[PDB]
């Protein structure tokens, strides 16, 4: 059964998850992207984000995207660059 959004009372998804369009939590495209209900920004970090951190120890790149790869973590990442 539904765990986030209209179906679930407005409830939202723990950790920042993305709340689909169909009510449950996830952290792929088919959760945070078109359709998406809540906190569908878990992917995205940084001064253009009001400088929030990212889940799961991520890098948050120069772009303000979230990740762990060198690109995520070196050169202008933003914080959990080690
Ligand atoms: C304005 C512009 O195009 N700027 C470029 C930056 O966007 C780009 O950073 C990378 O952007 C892509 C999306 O366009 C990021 O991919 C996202 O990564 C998350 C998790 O890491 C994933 O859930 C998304 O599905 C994925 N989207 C796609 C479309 O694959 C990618 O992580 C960003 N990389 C970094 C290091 O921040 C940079 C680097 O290529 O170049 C700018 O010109």
């Amino acid at each position: 059964a539904p765990e986030c959004g209209e179906r679930a009372s407005g409830k939202r998804c723990p950790n920042g998850k993305c709340c689909s369009q169909w009510g449950y939590c996830g952290t792929t495209d088919n959760y945070c992207g078109q359709g998406c209900q809540s906190q569908c920004d878990y992917w995205r970090c940084g001064r253009d984000f009001g400088g929030r951190l990212c889940e799961e120890d991520m890098c948050c790149s120069k772009y303000g995207w979230c990740g762990y790869s060198d690109d995520h973590c070196e050169d202008g990442c933003q914080s959990q660059c080690d």
